[PDB]
């Protein structure tokens, strides 16, 4: 049950004026593609706060990757779901190397000592603790707002190197013997494994499926070309995401600059 929104004053949406004319803003299966200018964050914040939404954010930081935690978490504090309940889950082989980062109210951090497998021993915990799970790479920093506009049952993010490419150029797994196989004439988008998420139930479904597919490939003596990313793309081909995030949400400014089509650079690679 969802209670009523309060009175709000904002500009009237214009039926005969698109928010963006330069980019595709809805997939052919009617999932929004999230770009700056497509959303009123005030409306969305109200909607999600009225449900007391809790968002879990998972990151793996193994060996030398623990070095990236401090910037990742400090910048997540400035930009990630601010105003909402957040639970960080940091999976690491070095609990003592996790930096003590100061968190805003309603935000917590758990250190889990030790990717698809692990997400699908944590199953009951996540179901009890959060509403949505967001899974990201740690060698990244937030540079702008990443908020409730991404939340939906299942989302993927456009790979920043491939959003303009034809599907034949996508580096999907192309060996027919692999569970991740995608033929040259199939594929909607090339999603990147560095940022995906959804409800806890859908993320566990995805991670369970990818783990089973990886196990099958292993038993058959084959390893998919981009490992996690190949399997993620196969899953998202066959189970269409309910939102797709634009490359604003997964960028590398050193490699790719700041093109006009990106009004904001929200979450970026660290050199």
């Amino acid at each position: 049950f969802m209670v009523s929104l309060p009175r709000m004053v904002y500009p009237q949406p214009k039926v005969l004026t698109p928010c963006r004319k330069d980019v595709l803003v809805v997939t052919p299966w009617l999932a929004p593609i999230v770009w700056e200018g497509t959303f009123n964050i005030d409306i969305l914040n109200e909607q999600f706060r009225l449900q007391n939404t809790t968002i879990g954010l998972t990151v793996f930081a193994i060996k030398k990757y623990v070095a990236f935690l401090k910037l990742f978490l400090e910048t997540a504090e400035k930009h990630f779901m601010v105003g909402h309940r957040v639970h960080y889950y940091v999976f690491t082989d070095q609990p003592a190397a996790v930096p003590r980062v100061t968190l805003g109210t309603g935000r917590q951090l758990s250190v889990l000592e030790v990717r698809m497998e692990m997400i699908s021993f944590c199953e009951r915990r996540f179901l009890s603790e959060v509403d949505y799970l967001v899974c990201v790479d740690v060698d990244m920093e937030f540079r702008d707002h990443v908020g409730v506009e991404i939340l939906t049952p299942l989302f993927g993010t456009l790979h920043p190197s491939f959003y303009g490419s034809s599907r034949e150029a996508f580096t999907y797994e192309r060996r027919p013997q692999s569970q991740a196989y995608i033929p040259k004439d199939e594929g909607d988008f090339y999603y990147m494994g560095a940022f995906f998420g959804g409800s806890v139930q859908e993320v566990q479904r995805l991670t369970r499926a990818c783990h089973q597919a990886m196990m099958v490939d292993q038993a058959n003596g084959i390893e998919a070309v981009w490992h996690d990313c190949s399997h993620l793309n196969k899953y998202l081909l066959r189970h269409k995401p309910t939102k797709v995030l634009s490359p604003e949400y997964l960028w590398d400014q050193q490699l790719l600059g700041w093109p006009a089509v990106l009004r904001k650079l929200r979450f970026t690679a660290v050199p």
